């Protein structure tokens, strides 16, 4: 039904610092015959569950440094790869990818696995999407760990969440340009540019999922989605705001990658205010858009702030 392709297993043979066994789901309601990859780490019977959501143009490999810390704290860690990324199947048409197709996969994943006591860990699109989930079933979510992300609302209700799109020229505009224009997109090169401390092994872990351009419709659509927000995205992100603001009564931990030219301080401070109970943020001076590449620290600190309330 949905036309898609699978990256060959051999492409991940040699991953650096990714000894996590794959778990797959190919029987999700609404995603018939579409195989979803997810990591399931730590005690599966854990009371607490860390749901790690990635963004553009990454995968669960991005949480590799955080997974072990949360796992060793006694928690179960779920880190799914969105359709189109990592080890999941990749629809070939850009048209197939929408906000709801990604948001509905997540709700379906959460129901199938029957996840409760969720500690939501988001960044980028893991955040644009992630942050609109608790409102569809608030009993499942207990805490939030938020890194450089925001809500895809309209330009009017939250200008701080729309302004980076146009300025600066070396922020979102250049990131976008890098992603949707080359006809030979090398993710390793793109990552080394946007996450400068990555080693060479690391960066190729990022290109692993896409042998050629036919595997990158999904990577190409995300950016266009931030730039051209559909009505359901807008309505949904807009309702989320209200949830964060009046209904959320969970524990929150915020971390900011201060060198981010996209979702920096100028986006995170105003998000901080919409989140009821949001403490003061952990500013990571050396971190850029991929705060997870400085994950150990963010994970230790967070479990640290959360335990000082149990």
């Amino acid at each position: 039904m949905i036309n898609a392709i699978r990256t060959p297993d051999q492409r991940f043979s040699n991953l650096d610092q990714y000894p996590f066994s794959p778990n797959y789901l190919d029987d999700l309601p609404g995603y018939p015959g579409l195989r979803a990859h997810y990591l399931d780490e730590g005690n599966s019977d854990a009371e607490d569950v860390f749901l790690c959501l990635h963004g553009e143009p990454t995968w669960s490999y991005l949480y590799r440094k955080m997974i072990p810390v949360f796992a060793e704290s006694g928690a179960r860690v779920i880190a799914p790869d969105f359709f189109g990324f990592g080890k999941s199947d990749k629809p070939v048409d850009e048209e197939d990818y929408t906000f709801e197709f990604h948001r509905n996969f997540l709700l379906a994943l959460i129901e199938r696995l029957d996840l409760r006591n969720i500690t939501l860990v988001v960044q980028d699109w893991g955040g644009f999407l992630g942050l609109t989930l608790p409102m569809a079933d608030p009993s499942r979510f207990k805490r939030l760990i938020i890194m450089n992300a925001c809500l895809m609302t309209d330009p009017v209700t939250q200008p701080a969440f729309s302004a980076f799109v146009t300025q600066p020229a070396d922020g979102f505009t250049a990131w976008k340009y890098d992603l949707v224009t080359p006809s030979d997109l090398r993710l390793d090169q793109f990552m080394k540019r946007w996450a400068p401390t990555l080693t060479e092994a690391e960066a190729s872990a990022y290109a692993a999922p896409f042998p050629d351009t036919s595997y990158q419709a999904g990577v190409r659509k995300f950016p266009k989605m931030v730039a051209q927000r559909d009505q359901a995205c807008i309505d949904i992100s807009t309702e989320a705001i209200s949830f964060w603001q009046n209904d959320w009564n969970g524990q929150t931990f915020m971390a900011i990658g201060m060198k981010d030219k996209l979702l920096g301080p100028d986006v995170m401070y105003p998000m901080k205010a919409l989140i009821n109970g949001c403490p003061e943020p952990l500013e990571i001076a050396d971190a850029g858009h991929f705060v997870q590449e400085f994950g150990e620290q963010v994970a230790r600190e967070a479990l640290k702030h959360f335990a000082e309330t149990e």
